[PDB]
């Protein structure tokens, strides 16, 4: 899988992208690797934040589906026109696929200035594809049309006038053993829509938050490479910040820091890492009543940002933030670990990443099993709206 190592790039906090080609002749574009969505969509007209964009008219293999599409998120939205074309990943498997492509004609707060990506590769399942689940996602087409095994794995590696460059690997169709150390532990995919998982316990420096475990998964928990932060439901976020504040309390930061709105700095090389606690998320195991924990360091949840003003200092942003749409294990979580999206066996694997940032006292960890007697169900059941209920699924 050596051709696929180091096939991701980006700027810290602005997303990890893979180079792709679309059309004949091939048009090169940088595409955000997003496990939190299910569309393949590309800028297809001019925009202040785009260096370039997909030109449908210039591809001999383009076919128009004569259907539009709209995709809104909490943060960002876009629209455009559906088609199919030939798609390749130059630093990926040596194959070409005909895939659905949404050509983005208008957007708001979607593209990011300086991020260097021009589209989004949604790697999650058909159930959350827009406009509906009959629009086959890219990965589904790749698997149906070629020999590629139904699995991919991600190694996201964390980091004065520009943000820090980041790198990573998307291994399509298998697992590369150079990218991790130790044991690979799996948590079941609860339902194939998002990459939904179940968190059963949360500890901050070995201390249990002691919430009803449904709170951890209210209203869902997902793994999303296209989200920067670890995002936590309001109640959990408040409890967690209260605990990190207590552990770190020899230092008094502004409110803005804990809201993710302000940097805090120390003299170059003097950051007191050991005043900030590790955070452990216990995930449901493949075996009933078992779990395993993934443990991240402050080196994951404190994001480095060079201050043009005091570029003499090491400065950081707090990258845990509040959610009202459940837990999101974003790049903060993922940068600890080699993460295996084992779609074939409806599971997600975690192992300690060979590239994760740590120090000489602590490492990110993946440890199990931990066993419980008579587990409560920690899953939440989203209220069924009449809209969603009325959908037929043929
Ligand atoms: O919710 C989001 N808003 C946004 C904006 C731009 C790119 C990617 C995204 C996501 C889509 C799913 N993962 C993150
Ligand atoms: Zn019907």
């Amino acid at each position: 899988f050596v051709e696929m190592v180091d096939n991701l790039r980006g700027k810290s906090g602005q997303g990890y992208y893979v180079e792709m080609t679309v059309g004949s002749p091939p048009q090169t574009l940088n595409i955000l690797v997003d496990t939190g969505s299910s569309n393949f969509a590309v800028g297809a007209a001019p925009h202040p934040f785009l260096h370039r964009y997909y030109q449908r008219q210039l591809s001999s293999t383009y076919r128009d589906l004569r259907k539009g599409v709209y995709v809104p998120y909490t943060q960002g939205k876009w629209e455009g026109e559906l088609g199919t074309d030939l798609v390749s990943i130059p630093h990926g498997p040596n194959v070409t696929v005909r895939a659905n492509i949404a050509a983005i004609t208008e957007s708001d707060k979607f593209f990011i200035n300086g991020s260097n990506w021009e589209g989004i590769l949604g790697l999650a399942y058909a159930e959350i594809a827009r406009p509906d689940d009959s629009l086959e996602p890219f990965f589904d087409s790749l698997v149906k049309q070629t020999h590629v095994p139904n699995l991919f794995s991600l190694q996201l590696c964390g980091a004065s006038e520009v943000l820090a460059s980041v790198g990573g690997s998307m291994i399509i169709g298998g697992i590369d053993h150079s990218l991790y150390t130790g044991s690979l532990w799996y948590t079941p995919i609860r339902r194939e829509w998002y990459y939904e998982v179940i968190i059963v316990r949360v500890e901050i420096n070995g201390q249990d938050l002691k919430m009803d475990c449904k709170e951890y998964n209210y209203d869902k928990s997902i793994v999303d490479s296209g989200t920067t932060n670890l995002r936590l439901p309001k109640k959990v976020f408040e409890a967690a910040v209260k605990s990190i504040k207590a552990a770190s309390s020899t230092e008094k930061f502004p409110d803005g820091f804990w809201l993710g709105e302000q940097l805090v700095c120390w003299q170059a090389g003097t950051t007191p890492w050991n005043i900030f606690p590790v955070i452990s998320l216990y995930l449901m195991g493949e075996v009933t009543n078992q779990s395993f924990r993934i443990t991240i360091l402050p080196q994951q949840y404190l994001r480095p940002v060079e201050d043009v003003a005091t570029s003499q200092d090491d400065c950081y942003k707090f990258a845990i933030s509040q959610s009202s749409t459940g837990t999101v294990m974003g790049a903060v979580i993922m940068e600890g670990f080699y993460v295996v999206f084992d779609r074939a066996r409806k599971r997600i694997g975690f192992a300690v990443s060979a590239c994760h940032v740590h120090d000489e006292f602590r490492t990110a960890a993946v440890e199990g099993p931990f066993v419980t007697l008579d587990m409560e169900d920690c899953g939440y059941n989203i209220p069924q709206t009449d809209e969603s209920r009325s959908h037929h699924h043929h």
